[PDB]
């Protein structure tokens, strides 16, 4: 119990499943470059001026500019799926459960081991001796009240590593210092056409306001614990309050809600639905084509209605303009959009990449977060980072094809004479692609579920009058405050000569400690009602045909392997 | 207790603060011009026709047209912040509390004093004698069930006065009679270009439908109390059910949510954040520029991502087109928009007024509601009314610069070759300024908080299927029905000769009474976590430099002074 | 609890506020140059003789001469405001409380970590190895009876540092050995005019008397505790007995005590008090100018009295000659004077610096006591020390303009004929500036309150027949003996070769330990009675206009920042 445990156990009692995840890591820690708190601006870029050419797009989307408070502390951040479960474990949960819910979280720290480094230069140096420092200390701070600004580490891909038998690193704690107004290319609309004079304007604009300085330290707000060799620290028992998350996906749109029309099967010939042929024809009124007994949108033009204007209870998904970037106080940002899953739209760039598949997402990760240490084929030697394309497949229900929207003004007509397109329908659809937000209160939207390994498990809600109902990063949002962030630091180890200036003179020191945590999940046995057997794995891009993906799922002779993406919502189910 | 009490007491018990506000006013009342209920149309305006010039904008935005039920009664309306607190008191609450909540409300009426006026003409008249009428009565009606349509008096700037030692007036009770359809400039789109014939169309359009007559009187619905000299009336104890309102503002946008990038401070040179220089530079992967390990929007173009497409949990604020007026049944109206706070956008009208600062607001008020009796420098002599510009400073978090929005269609590219703007980006942004609604379920919006003195404290929610989540006028919205409206009237005092026609022959009569009320507030001690001292006052426009504002905060030799604006949300805090 | 805690909590119970201040520091300690007690004279200076020029003033005011007992021990001195509170915390207390009082003090020492230094010379030396010495000891002595002479360390600006996350140093313990008589320029009045012969006299005079030797050691008087690694030391619970200190300042003088004259406001014209015009005129008796019904000083000259000779209950402040230095046994010293706050006296050096603002004070401090590490703009490179000018603003009530005093001999006259100045009034005022002490039993004087960060919190009263009622350094004076001084020392760590001579042969040794303390304050909720909102910040010299002060309140990219001055008494209130 006082030692390494990384295991999962599945237990079913009341027809509820209980998932207990044990995780343990060896955490290697170094001392920060200073013991000071630091506050600085970083990322302001001056483009290379072309007033005779044109303004630079690359300069526009690559701003990293921000202002930052950098602290001597480090976060131990366990919030990602890859920390708590192996690939088998996540498949197990994915198969057993129809839905899951967070129950409770525990974590502790012990096995503090600190050493000092001595370097004597003999034979042109390159000699290091390592000695235990038995009185050296590790400082631990738990913020249970969430005083400090909340910084989940999964979106930057730096958390505890995903492999239980490798050592891992904490990340240094830092947070934004939103005291400023920043904008890049101000007055974009004051350049006349193209290069009439200069097409580079002012570059950026910046103003900092001392009014807004908010500078928060750990030492003032939180009590700090000091741990030597035999010491240990326990966070306590945290309880999640949050709603359950379904593990099923639906492939269903507005056209599929409710009763289908009544049809008469074709008796003469035989068809399968994959043959893409009519196997039946509709039964209309008195044999009169297009005449149905419904509830429909519009006015009667002669009483011809179809499956298209049949009134539906709800709208599934909504049309939203793709890649709009608004400008906030502190910079311009991608607004994103409703997650959708598209594939195989014939046109545009033809068959190569098709479209972005609506609002597409990439994960980019290193060796310890599930990358094979080699970049996948199609100055450093090659590259050590891997990436994955997360296309939103569980969200397929509400996907919309942005090119295909049609606008009609008068749909009905006072007579049955004819129905023709206006000659502006083509142009009017192009405008409607980029400018149309179809969201309304009849819309039902479905987010992507848990994403493995790299997805964030839980997140904090913002403190605001109008609260958002959805979250891009995480399937679980805490109603109350989230689990407290866990900060760790090496005690300053000083030489005999005290420095009165900024940076202290220190003995070179490092250590490692054991992080151990327990995460408890509650779920419900999956009940699948279909006759046919179910396929729970997204296919079309495995290593089965010449993609060599699944070959890389186990270690090689060097010990390198990579972890594949898995969606928590893998099972088909009817909504409505 | 049976007498004048206007005081506030702050009391802290459980680490909760209790704020008890006592308010008392002398209320001068007159008898209405008739004892009848009146129903009329008012405000229809015929413009001066230019068919040879152009249609008049001034005629368009200045419609006051409405239909109205005017009643003999008067409202005693205490719902504004300036009624219950002094400028010191509101600063006190603003400093002590992190949030506040409404607890309970009591109010009563006594000290009824009624007089009659006799005028004898001697020496060309101008002589008035005043006599007590000891049997005269004041009628009081409390609508506890909210039968009558709800008409908060703060938006028209007429409530009980804000100064405790001045006498004040009630306002006469009236309400809209929505039986009609009204529109001004119908068929605006049927004029061809400019003045091809006549550019003034039909002016307005009006239709009244007897179907919709709803005419409600106090006498049928509510029991009425009669008060003579020694009598007194008590409303009882009302209990608010509503959510708390935070007293903190955030200056934070989407770019500032979560972990900042890891950076390395510059060791050679020294900078302060106000110097607007880089104090550090980012650490990229393998020194390869723009390469980060993230979670990002889009497809990999060669794996260059930045702080701009970094996926964020939420969107803070949203882009909404500014100054759109839709046309409802009973007229066209300004839709408003999400409250924002802008300043210092270089461009457009240059430095003078900059923009509207997004959705700007004005208060316009008289001497008793906190105006100095003189209009501020830059047919009546001068003007006695003052105004204040409420620019939405507590809402700064979600402000957007409408000119700066960018639209990209294909952000990703199948190769790393180049990224260039399309030549339509400039035009396509102009369209997107006026037509784009970026609202979606990931948006978090923050309203302006309590506004002092002129802001409304509480308000009623509409009885509707889809209820609104935000309110422009008031920080507190009652889940159940709001406090009952308090109606007051002088009993008809008739001469000896009874009139059988419309308006009664009355003895000229007036009186005054004492209104007294108690408002209880609950709050939580403010906990500020920053190192630096906090600045709780909005500056940049005080009387400190040559604005002579704070000089006017205390009475002059005439007793005139004016009350300055104060935001309830004055303290900076991190959301998320 | 056995670890780092630096936090403050504000708690309100009985309508009393309780302020608990937690403070913790890492204290770096070195071994003193000797283990001996040392007694020496220091500071005697021989001026460069000009008998042909004139005696040197610089030589006069720069004497540091003293006799001193220097001890091997070190003081841990927490007595300053900057130790116990952050800038936010002090503002909080300043805003919440009308007055404060000291309750109790606790402090302890643990986390003793001692190391030895070994230096091997290889590659021209410059190599240090650091080893734990696990049996080495720290000696701790608490003087609970105040046997040793009391030496508060704030006036020399050396106490524990003000920043909680920086390491800090103790100061070595030393005290005056008052056995001697010292005087500089004896017989200053025996030089005839200027340089009649030699204008440098005898320089100084000195005599030491063995009669008065008082030489006190820690080892004889106090029991000493020995602490190794796991050990800890607790002082116990100390209880303050002292009177409360108000947190309000008054701006009020003798002219403002009591009833003003009755006046009649001007009805024709309008004025504000900042316009500096009469808004009313006085009502005299029977319209007879200057005739009032009073209680006045003097004899009736014809019964014309004014607001100037109106008898007042008290005198607020008193006139005292500024910069007189008396000569005591052990040297000449500045006597100081009643604290006053002056500004804007037109004359003398005109507008540049005006006067000293009466008895002015400077603080001079280093980086760890709140200095930015750079000296403020307007052989070492530049200078690392900062200074602040403390001008006595809370004491403004009793300030006097020393140039403006008038002396009359016969004020009254046996007739109404005329009142004229004597021709000597001008000269007689000049004499009265330098020689006049106006103190008397009707005087009410008000000291400066708490001063942040650098002010001393508490102090000891002298053991004397006539005790002083005021203290220049500290707002709190203990009636009983003050908290005991806490002495700390490294145990002598000796080599194998024992030295029989004066200074011992030691292993080079240093350590650090944790100092932790808890200070409890009691206060009363501030009750402000004014209508207008209150301004609690001294302005006219912030960084708001081009002074860049508040910009420096948060760390830069190097971690340097400075702490601004704050007066405990920031709120205006009427005395009397």
């Amino acid at each position: 119990t006082g030692g390494f445990n990384n295991t999962t156990e599945f237990k079913v009692i009341n027809n509820e499943v209980y998932i207990t995840c044990h995780a343990t890591r060896m955490v290697h820690i170094n001392q920060a470059d200073t013991d000071e708190y630091l506050i600085f601006n970083a990322g302001r870029t001056t483009d290379t001026k072309t007033h005779q050419q044109k303004l630079n797009l690359e300069f526009f989307v690559y701003d990293d500019f921000h202002q930052q408070v950098m602290t001597p502390w480090y976060i131990v951040d366990s919030n990602a799926w890859g920390v708590w479960m192996s690939p088998k474990d996540f498949q197990q949960m994915k198969t057993l459960c129809s839905e899951i819910s967070l129950v409770t979280l525990e974590q502790e720290i012990d096995n503090v081991t600190i050493k000092t480094v001595t370097e004597t230069n003999q034979g042109n140096a390159s000699t290091k001796q390592f000695n235990n420092d038995l009185t050296a200390s590790l400082q631990v701070a738990l913020d249970t009240n969430n005083i400090l600004p909340y910084t989940p580490a999964a979106p930057l891909g730096e958390t505890l590593g995903f492999v239980p038998w490798r050592a891992t690193k904490p990340t240094q704690y830092r947070y934004y210092h939103p005291c400023y107004i920043y904008n890049r290319y101000p007055n974009i609309q004051k350049v006349a056409t193209e290069t009439l004079t200069w097409d580079a304007v002012q570059d950026d604009y910046l103003s900092v306001d001392e009014q807004y300085f908010n500078f928060i330290t750990i030492e003032n707000n939180i009590p700090i614990n000091i741990l030597r060799t035999g010491d240990n620290f326990h966070t306590g028992l945290y309880e999640f309050n949050s709603k359950p998350c379904k593990l099923t996906l639906s492939y269903q749109s507005t056209r599929c809600l409710g009763l289908p029309p009544l049809c008469k099967p074709k008796t003469d010939t035989t068809h399968k639905v994959t043959s893409k042929e009519n196997g039946a024809d509709l039964i209309y009124i008195q044999g009169q084509d297009n005449t149905r007994l419904g509830h429909f949108w519009g006015e009667e033009r002669g009483k011809k209605n179809a499956e298209m204007n049949r009134i539906r209870p709800y709208n599934i998904g909504y049309q939203y303009p793709e890649w709009i970037i608004p400008a906030g106080l502190q910079g311009s940002y991608f607004a994103g959009g409703p997650r959708q899953w598209s594939d195989t739209t014939k046109g545009a760039g033809t068959h190569s990449q098709h479209l972005q598949q609506n609002f597409s997402t990439r994960y980019i990760y290193d060796r310890n977060h599930g990358g094979d240490n080699e970049v996948d084929l199609l100055p450093i030697h090659h590259s050590k980072i891997d990436s994955w394309e997360e296309e939103g497949w569980p969200a397929a229900s509400g996907t919309h094809f942005e090119d295909e929207v049609i606008y009609l003004d008068y749909f009905n007509f006072s007579g049955e004479q004819e129905l023709n397109f206006p000659h502006e329908v083509l142009d009017d659809a192009a405008q409607m692609k980029k400018l149309l937000n179809s969201y309304q209160p009849t819309v039902a939207q479905d987010n992507v579920g848990p994403v493995y390994p790299w997805g964030q498990i839980w997140d904090k809600k913002p403190h605001m009058d109008h609260k958002p109902s959805m979250n891009n990063n995480a399937p679980f949002v805490c109603k109350n405050n989230p689990p407290g962030q866990l900060f760790v630091k090496l005690t300053e180890n000083l030489t005999d000569t005290f420095n009165y200036d900024e940076n202290p003179d220190r003995i070179k020191t490092y250590g490692y400690f054991t992080w151990r945590g327990k995460l408890v999940l509650k779920g419900k046995l999956s009940q699948v009602t279909c006759w046919n057997p179910v396929k729970r794995e997204l296919i079309g891009e495995p290593g089965v045909f010449t993609k060599d993906k699944y070959h890389k799922q186990i270690p090689n002779n060097k010990g390198n392997f990579e972890i594949g993406l898995q969606y928590g919502r893998s099972t088909i189910k009817y909504i409505y």
